């Protein structure tokens, strides 16, 4: 589960939410998936935050991941 898994790598644009609080962060535990942001290209990369068996927290957590959706072998 590297942290390119999680587009972490890419440039994204960090911008405040309605709700008051920031954007979730790739790889980072996340509230709802509405907290995920989107990428600078969401247009081709999907953002989103959901469950993902975590070895290291030990239990189901969703982390936020940033991947590209054409691009299947991302």
């Amino acid at each position: 589960s590297n942290r390119w898994n999680l587009g972490y790598g890419i440039p994204h644009k960090q911008v405040k939410l309605p709700n008051g609080q920031l954007c979730k962060e790739p790889g980072d535990s996340c509230s709802k998936r509405d907290e995920c942001c989107k990428a600078d290209d969401q247009k081709t990369y999907s953002s989103g935050c959901a469950q993902t068996w975590s070895a290291m927290e030990g239990g189901f957590v969703r982390e936020c991941y940033i991947c590209a959706v054409e691009s299947s072998m991302c």
